[PDB]
């Protein structure tokens, strides 16, 4: 009878924007070996950042001193709150903002992050400050790491279509600069160099089907998910006193390169399209080998993905973010004369799991 | 079209029975004052808890010397995964046998905890280790604290209604033991005082409405949610360096006092019925006080639900956890000659919010 839709969408983060080059140089400092300052360099080298945004500055000696400490994890995640609601409260307004609906029509709201933990937390702020229904059904969705927004999605759309006159909100919000400390090890280093803050919004909609629908919505198709074997290791995530962390395998690119085929394929077989079907493919920009090994696993050329490269270039790895991030740059580029410009995301959850979906945009 | 119907459901809890006068004794020791050491005792005494359930001992010299420790909280994480897969399995399972379905029903997980933080986690292992489909819809939900089998159960509902066909596994584990510590402050030594170790699990479906239903089903009539104002201070959630913690205000009870009648009394209202139609009362076993003021808001004698007081007793506050115990005793215990005995399920998560349930258990 019925499928859902996004009609409205934002996106924001924190105003500091900093330089790859700036943060390099500011690590490199740090090190002062002939091989340990030089293998630095090569690293923040390899990400294909510019810039990232950061709600906290790696600048000030003041916060220099406090990354030091030990024990300091709570005041962390009151420092992710800090910085948080204003950032969800501006983003969730601005998604819900151009559109002709009365807050009682908003039902569910699915908050999402895996960078912050504290309760109440900023969901509760978002229902305060935008004045939502008091009654609105809440779900708080953490470490499920950066495919968490399609967990978000698929369970918004379980809402809408169960409560077809009713729309969801989903905010997703990471602060990674706020979980930022020195580096014990080979895999803070590289952690600390990818990571970045953002935080995006969307509003979902039912349909029914056949509907002459909106211009700008896109069309939740469907979505999917495959937990892997032999790849516990790939993510982790982690809760330690000076901050959350992620662990990365040196094996998760190839855990990619031999997953993400046959999972696209076998979605693809049960939707009865082909790789030729699909006009975009946003792929999660977690990093340079998440995009490279994903089209590599495809039969896509790395570069295909234009607005992958494009985020992580201007923002870093946002995790749940980054993927909203995508989709709000393939909305505005309307890249071709056809009605529907349909696409696929995806990305790599702790598991490992392959979370994603297949929609079209309504150009 | 339809309406969802829970149709499995299981219980369990760390093998470990603590008896509250041994856990008193235990802690009075460490208090050597003449005001500190009788203070101690009242609290305990005041609890109406005589055993909990506890994954980790207080007998141990070795846990308690680690139990002093600060920085612990990685440790601490792991250690709630170390003790909950196996638990948590085990309920999930059991929830699940002496049913009909193959595991291809089965498309949503919805994970549930405020104890423990970790990726991959509890989640993935129920997958592996029971086999459901690698395709599962997973959604983990952290932080919504003792109210968030609520919110697991409205996600389910969601799901099911929007996917007929399928099953919702909702799995809610909590292990308060793995947060221990020494007590920083008062509200340290009360909270140490109530909260146990539990997992509980349900399976949910669909169902055509006029059905004739099975036995035993309890049919998820409506759900609800009222955020509150001026109430934020009432139940608080962090993380520290050495464990995850949970803040009562003084004030909670009184919080509890003028929202429950009013909320519960809407909910009627917008169902057609009185309290005068609610056969059950499953009041949140948070606490002495919670179950009191809960009852006293409302029209009813304090002991009218005996569940709620007899889950306290024998387990404490299992937090998302006691409201599934309260519900199996309730299937249990058939105790009309009425073809539906009907009831009412709430509790208060950080906000405060009241969150709840209007169900008729089909006997
Ligand atoms: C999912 C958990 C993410 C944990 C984030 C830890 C790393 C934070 C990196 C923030 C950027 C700091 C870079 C710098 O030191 O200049
Ligand atoms: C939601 C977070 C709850 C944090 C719970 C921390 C304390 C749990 C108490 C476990 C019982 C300890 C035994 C005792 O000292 O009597």
């Amino acid at each position: 009878t019925t499928v859902a839709v996004i009609e409205g969408m934002a996106t924001g983060a924190p105003q500091r924007v900093v330089a790859q080059a700036d943060a390099a140089a500011r690590v490199s400092e740090l090190f002062v070996d002939p091989q340990q300052r030089e293998r630095i360099s090569r690293i923040y080298d390899k990400t294909r950042i510019d810039t990232r945004r950061m709600a906290v500055d790696p600048l000030d000696d003041e916060f220099d001193e406090f990354r030091r400490e030990p024990a300091t994890i709570r005041d962390r995640m009151n420092l992710f709150y800090q910085h948080a609601v204003p950032l969800a409260v501006d983003v969730a307004a601005r998604a819900l903002d151009g559109l002709p609906y009365a807050p009682d029509e908003i039902g569910q709201l699915v908050f999402v992050t895996s960078t912050g933990f504290i309760a109440p937390g900023v969901d509760v702020e978002i229902v305060k400050q935008l004045g939502l229904p008091r009654s609105i059904s809440r779900v708080v969705v953490n470490f499920m790491g950066c495919a968490a927004a399609m967990n978000a999605i698929r369970t918004a759309t379980n809402y809408v279509r169960a409560h077809p006159s009713m729309k969801a909100l989903v905010v997703c919000i990471e602060l990674s600069s706020v979980n930022a400390v020195f580096a014990d090890d080979i895999n803070d280093v590289v952690i600390h160099s990818l990571f970045g803050d953002g935080c995006g919004a969307l509003v979902i909609g039912a349909s029914q089907v056949q509907q002459p629908l909106p211009a700008g919505n896109v069309v939740i198709r469907s979505s999917f998910s495959q937990l892997l074997d032999d790849s516990e290791d790939g993510i982790v995530l982690g809760v330690n006193h000076d901050g959350i962390t992620c662990e990365l395998s040196e094996n998760l690119p190839s855990y990619i390169y031999r997953s993400v085929d046959p999972v696209v394929a076998e979605m693809l077989r049960d939707n009865g399209l082909s790789k030729a079907d699909i006009d975009l493919w946003a792929i999660h920009p977690g990093g340079p080998k998440i995009i490279e090994q994903s089209a590599r696993s495809l039969g896509i050329p790395v570069g295909r993905a234009v607005q992958s490269w494009d985020v992580l270039a201007q923002f870093g790895n946002m995790l749940s973010v980054s993927l909203i991030f995508v989709l709000e740059m393939m909305v505005a580029q309307a890249e071709s004369d056809k009605p529907i410009s349909t696409g696929v995301a995806f990305a790599f959850a702790p598991g490992v799991t392959v979370e994603g979906m297949l929609f079209d945009i309504i150009r």
